[PDB]
């Protein structure tokens, strides 16, 4: 429809007002002494959150020109959440600091394109200094400290995450679900479990658990439905001769085939259990192949030339124990050759880099976890689901930060890392080509102080005095906003993932630099 | 509905007001010191653009009479983007200058139709002088300079585009897509790649990369589905005793045929791979014939008289090497006669001259690139999506300008080319048939100074002083707005494609000349 | 009532908007090619003026915050008109230039109080250089040129004013009144005339022109009413045997005294005339004393000790000729000694410095003109009243400028004087204490170019090109906007009073400097 066009300061003033409104709301949640933000939901039960990205995504302004500024800052938080899962409040605070400091130079008449080029030059220098300052996260104590800090000083969340990563290793998958009790509990699933139950209660061999337990069983992988007994009889006779139990993993076992199994179970002639093949579509085939590789067998399929009638014991997978519950079954550990298992894991991890869908690599990682790792479930305990949603966001934030810690390392928290990186970059000789680029560098140098300033401001102290004292110190020296005292940030456990710090600065600079270079602003005009 | 009618000056002022509003918004982005324009999107994430056509297309005015002026100037940039892909801001600036200068003569009682005839006469003379001033773009250094200027003084974009054109040649195709890293990367695909993967993972011969490499294989081109085995056996036997691998390019290979190929792969009897035929509809037939010509084979089809059962080794295509990945295969080098390949390329380029849809020659050029060239992919690296879109537009603009540079040549940039062409045209005796036509010539003579004036105005200097100094100079002498220094434009790297300059002037003159001849305007009346 | 308070840039943008609105209206009248402004009057007959002060005084804005800015610029023009009577448009233009240039430095974060201090420092230096450039106005040709320029290139007005100043000298008084003809006419009144007619038509001695001429008469000065014949008889008898006529200057001659004079005139016994004493209150006494000093007589008053009954011939004033018309009488030349006349003139000129009212010094100058000079009346000729008012304002401007020219000298016009003074001041080492004061100096250096820029802009040429050419010249070299050519401005007759140029700059700097220091604006809130 009709468009309203704003120029020069009338457009920048509207843009900055939208930037400030969104960032001020996100500001309140920053730091250990940051406070919660309540966001109304259409379906009732307002959410309480301390996450910057959650607050940013819910902000829309009636003024369309102000809304444009808010939408661009919302991009900073959204990108930081996507790439790091943490630091969205820090990224939003940094973006507002760059805009606030950059608009002073834009009003001073300097070329904003050179300011943006100077901003990029300074951010590149500071990010390189962050890499040098960063230290690897090797000890599980550091993992707990990183998780504790990112969970808003919750030691229980940090400890349970450190235990989860210890149990499932680096290749494991950790998820967060609602708990039933009031306390956090960690459930670790070892081996391969594909969450499929038996097709008949008569497969159960012990009533105290209602779980079909098979000791040293054969595993039959089939990619087609099984209904008649004629084709399944030849393999049944072989496993009957051996005496070992048989686990039939196929799309479905019904009619004569299912009936025959339950008869042999009741009379004790042959113990067996049947489960549905996990997953739908091609994912069902992929996990079926993984089970065959893990169990040392081959999936029987006419697409590969194998037939159920001609299937032999060598084509069947093996294990020492599998237990089938009402809705899940776990192969404790397959009998396949570990070299082939490692090769299969290598193939998936190579293909992981090519994954595009967000659910794609998530489902590919659980396959790797099922193969050569474990799956940990952290069940969050809370009295009410409004507290459960708040705690789950904190647990998920701590999981993202701890994952980023093992990837790129850790740096001192409380905004100290940006200050230390800034001083190193300046000492190295950071400079611009023209005075406008030098001003752009000075924008970033002042802006990196903002995360510490807003942390201190939320704590109720004077940001300028604290920042000056921190700059006087060297190394990991910093300010603990939780206790209001200075000290070695690493010793007091205030740790930040360097990936989160680097991502927050890079995302903030890219968007805030563009917002400095705006002269005209076009939005749809109001409906009178 | 009801129409409101405006006459004489009352109509012209409304028309000019719409011209000025659109052109002023586009003005802000002109030159190296031009600034960005933010346009709000309905779905959030406002776009930040420096392109004139992008800004112009989003401008609509509440006043319907002012909207006509905006709509008519808007399509000056639309036509310039269509034919050159660059210079849309220059075209919009030129169109406003002609309207502004022409309205003075219309208000002076001069015949606007003779003004339009004089404008056309002057533009024809200036365009001819642009051809004489233009110099061919031979060196790759000039290509980098042209790309750097069009990417808003970004040497990385200019250098990567120059490398891309060097690798793929004049007949190659270069595309721009999003990157995953923060840096621009160039991926060059040589030979023929048709972005289709294998039909079965068992075709993989090396698990390190999950790829299927066939060395000196036969290629079977089939335009019909393959499902049974009795037809594929005669050609499979012929492939078998030769020892070379076989690549089957058909619509689909399922059932018995797929199983037989998979079975022989595991047993090692005969190594082969099967891929789906690329393309849909008649386009699938076209590239299948191209593959047959490239590989020195014939597509087996009952529509031509060939049969799969009667297919022989001579009918099969050959290549030195082909690799089949999960989603694409690349024929490294076909065995076809280069004379036939050149003839095939000649036929397609003839069809290119006749293509009527935008995707028609685009796919036709892709076929030519697959045959006798290469496909280069520039992955733009940016931290956020908003910066990614802005960078991609700059890379696309630089690609269009470099293509225009090799097509028609280069001229000194910064509005110098129009000034030099104007002086040459005046010195050649440019005159009209009557004083009204002479005024139309004087409109264009003043208008061509506007691109330099607006570049200098955005740079903050005095346009009239700079223009006078530039006119005092000769040849490539000009003003560098980036550095604020006078000098040789070609030596300083400020290069412009002569096609972009010619297209901008011709499109601006055609529309702005018509706008001078308007005496009555008719629009739908407002709803009270 | 309730007050609305604005801060920072919101307050400044409203202040500047009011400044620009008033100055843009005044801009249109600047220079030889400036155009008229029509102002609505409540009682009909709109005034057409080219005066900056007249246009500025009529401008009031609905926005109270914008009105505050307009009221301060209106103050610049009012002060310039008060002290110089010309240069009000130049002062308004200079004030806007300082505000426009100074707002850029205020927006750059510089201290505006130091900007004001730098502005004052630069203006002091430039005014000093204006004194050196200024040359005295000693020739009547220069007076005509100064009057011609200030009358908007009207040679007739300049010539008639030059003639008027020649006739009445430097001590004379020139006034402007409406004329009955279509051409300007100059009426010079020599000697003492106090615009008082005879008391009876029988005093007329020649009916051709209805005037009463007395040759070598005695003058009787009386400060009290004369009604009875008894007191007037002793003096009347004394002048009877002398044979000379008698002029009686008293407040009133009525009753027996008036009748006796009429009877003696009719019978020819004693020729006489009687007039009212000019002026009211103490001004009547002062002018009566001046007449006595001029005529060499004494004022017969009981307040000094003299009595009408004891009045003698030596106490009576004398003159060689006096003529009494219906409403005025002129003493051709008094018989008093020049030494006492000059002493009386010196006393009044000393009192002139002490005058506290505008009419106070105006009437004092009239007394001095009556004593030792002349009174010239310029009757402006015009066809209509609207043209008469426009012409009268131009004549008053030329009168004010010519008076300023003889006081302080003349400088090259067209804004050249400010440019030459700026170059001399910079070459002399004009500098500030701190960089903020240096910026304040740079404000004035750019601002003094504005009068030439707006003169050229009204002429339709390019201001920046002309200014550069003028600056590259030296001395009186400048641009003639009337003829559009460069040359010696003194030779071409474009002259300006250095008092007008100095007053315009000083008044503009004082107000515009304060406007830069604005942070908060308090105005009455709208009444809703
Ligand atoms: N006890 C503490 N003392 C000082 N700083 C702390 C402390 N705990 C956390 N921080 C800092 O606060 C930041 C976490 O605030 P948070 O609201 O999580 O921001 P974000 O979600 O953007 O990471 C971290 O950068 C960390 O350095
Ligand atoms: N450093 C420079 N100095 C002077 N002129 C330049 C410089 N860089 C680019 N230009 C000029 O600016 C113009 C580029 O305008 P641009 O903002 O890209 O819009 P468009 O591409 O629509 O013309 C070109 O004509 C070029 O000649
Ligand atoms: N022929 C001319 N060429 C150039 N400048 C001129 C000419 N005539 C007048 N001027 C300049 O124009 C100014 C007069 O403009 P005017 O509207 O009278 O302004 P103001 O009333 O404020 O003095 C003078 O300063 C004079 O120097
Ligand atoms: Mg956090
Ligand atoms: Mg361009
Ligand atoms: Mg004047």
């Amino acid at each position: 429809a009709a468009k309203e066009v704003k120029f020069h300061d009338s457009a920048r003033e509207r843009l900055v007002a939208g930037v400030n409104l969104l960032a001020n709301a996100v500001k309140t949640t920053l730091g250990p002494k940051g406070r919660n933000v309540v966001i109304e939901r259409s379906f009732g039960a307002p959410i309480v959150t301390k996450d910057g990205v959650t607050v940013a995504k819910e902000i829309e302004l009636k003024d369309k020109f102000e809304n444009m500024g808010a939408q661009m800052v919302k991009e900073v938080a959204s990108k930081t959440a996507d790439v790091a899962g943490d630091g969205t409040t820090t990224a939003t605070v940094l973006a507002q600091a760059i805009v606030r400091e950059g608009m002073k130079y834009v009003a001073a008449g300097m070329n904003p394109m050179d300011l943006k080029r100077g901003i990029d030059k300074a951010v590149t220098a500071i990010v390189e200094e962050l890499k040098a300052i960063s230290k690897p996260c090797s000890t599980t104590k550091e993992i707990a400290q990183v998780g504790t800090i990112s969970a808003n000083a919750d030691s229980s969340i940090g400890e349970i995450i450190a235990q989860a990563m210890d149990k499932v290793g680096k290749e494991g998958v950790i998820t967060v679900e609602d708990g039933k009790s009031l306390e956090n509990e960690l459930e670790v699933v070892e081996g391969m479990q594909f969450d499929r139950g038996y097709l008949s209660p008569y497969f159960i061999n012990n009533p105290d658990k209602q779980v079909a337990v098979l000791d040293n069983p054969y595993i039959l992988l089939h990619d087609k439905k099984i209904s008649n007994i004629r084709d399944l009889l030849p393999v049944l006779e072989q496993v009957a001769k051996a005496g070992r139990p048989l686990l039939i993993i196929a799309e479905d076992v019904e009619g004569e085939a299912l009936a025959t199994l339950v008869v042999n179970n009741l009379r004790g002639i042959l113990k067996t259990c049947a489960v549905k093949a996990p997953g739908f579509g091609d994912r069902r085939k992929a996990m079926l192949q993984d089970i065959a590789i893990l169990t040392g067998g081959t999936v029987i399929s006419e697409e590969v030339g194998l037939s159920l009638e001609k299937a032999t014991l060598e084509d069947l997978g093996q294990a020492k124990r599998v237990e089938v519950a009402k809705e899940h079954t776990t192969i404790i550990d397959g009998a396949g050759d570990p070299a082939k298992i490692q090769a299969r894991v290598k193939e998936i991890r190579v293909q992981i880099e090519e994954a595009t869908s967000d659910y794609d690599r998530e489902k590919l990682q659980e396959r790797v976890a099922k193969l050569a790792g474990g799956v940990a479930v952290i069940k969050v305990g809370a009295a009410t689901e409004v507290e459960m949603k708040e705690k789950k966001a904190r647990v998920e934030d701590a999981l993202h930060a701890t994952r980023a810690a093992v990837e790129e390392g850790i740096v001192p928290g409380g905004g100290v890392a940006l200050l230390r990186a800034r001083e190193a970059a300046v000492a190295k000789g950071l400079k611009g080509d023209n005075p406008d680029q030098e001003a752009g560098i000075k924008i970033v140098l002042r802006a990196v102080e903002q995360p510490l300033r807003e942390i201190v401001a939320n704590a109720g102290e004077e940001p300028s005095v604290i920042v000056a004292k921190v700059l006087e110190g060297k190394g990991n020296y910093g300010y603990n906003a939780a206790t209001g005292e200075f000290g070695d940030m690493i010793e007091m456990g205030v740790l930040d993932p360097t990936k989160v710090t680097r991502s927050a600065l890079q995302n903030a600079a890219s968007v805030a630099g563009l917002m400095l270079t705006t002269e005209c602003m076009i939005a749809e005009a109001p409906k009178d």
